[PDB]
């Protein structure tokens, strides 16, 4: 049993999962200075069906839009890669205020919130939870959030919370292209990394926006508005749900830009 509360939080995580004091560990801070350009980055080639839209879960610690991952339809192609990444989910990572909230940083700056867009290997692997743990396994699309204005594209997924208040509630979800969700210039930063919460395999290939997308302060408190209780429980909030940046360990974060 895992969270982000004090005796179950990120800091306690090393005692159940070894692996967070790995080498290849999410999220990171990305310095501008530091990163290297790299000419062989192929354009990010996202290619969603709405039809594959699946699932909105009440998870304890977020929230999860799953999707039907049997076929094709739903695709990440281009960037770092050969292969071709098959869509799963979307999720969001946010914080207690507005000053933090966000898992990756840029050259020490914090952001509101976090989107990630997650995809498993389809092209060498058969299914997610074998590729849940494989070095080149996973491919998540990291959008920074910033407090401003109000998202509408956000719209159908705030709406959708209420269906799904208390942990271990789920509803369908359906109808949903999340491409919608990504910034205008897909320009990024890729390394290689892990997931950011248990079980934190180091099977993912990070890929970060440069361009950030809006969140308003109220559409933030839709999110802790979440509660981690089940049904009839009294009421304890999601406040927030990201991991602090861990050391790079003689990586290298690669820019298409
Ligand atoms: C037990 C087990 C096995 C396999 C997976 C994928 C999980 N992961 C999750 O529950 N959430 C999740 C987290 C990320 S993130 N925050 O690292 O971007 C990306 C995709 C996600 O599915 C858990
Ligand atoms: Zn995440």
């Amino acid at each position: 049993d895992w969270g982000y509360d004090d005796k179950n939080g990120p800091e306690q995580w090393s005692k159940l999962y070894p692996i967070a004091n790995g080498n290849n560990q999410s999220p990171v801070d990305i310095k501008t200075s530091e990163t290297k350009h790299d000419t062989s980055l192929k354009p990010i080639s996202v290619s969603y069906n709405p039809a594959t839209a699946k699932e909105i879960i009440n998870v304890g610690h977020s929230f999860h839009v799953n999707f039907e991952d049997n076929d094709n339809r739903s695709v990440l192609k281009g960037g770092p890669f050969s292969d071709s990444y098959r869509l799963f989910q979307f999720h969001f990572h946010w914080g207690s205020t507005n000053e933090h909230g966000s898992e990756h940083t840029v050259d020490g700056v914090k952001y509101s919130a976090e989107l990630h867009v997650a995809h498993w290997n389809s092209a060498k692997y058969s299914s997610l939870a074998e590729a849940a743990s494989k070095a080149d396994g996973l491919a998540v699309i990291g959008v920074l959030m910033k407090v401003g204005e109000a998202n509408p594209k956000l719209q159908k997924v705030l709406d959708a919370l209420q269906a799904i208040k208390t942990k271990g509630k789920r509803a369908p979800f359906t109808n949903f292209d999340p491409s919608t969700l990504l910034p205008s210039s897909l320009d990024f930063w890729t390394y290689p990394g892990s997931l950011t919460h248990p079980p934190l395999y180091e099977s993912v290939t990070w890929i970060i926006c440069k361009e950030s997308i809006s969140v308003s302060s109220e559409q933030l408190a839709q999110f802790r508005s979440l509660l981690s209780n089940v049904e009839g429980d009294n009421a304890v909030p999601m406040q927030h749900n990201n991991r602090p940046t861990q050391p790079l360990k003689g990586r290298t974060v690669r820019a298409s830009f």
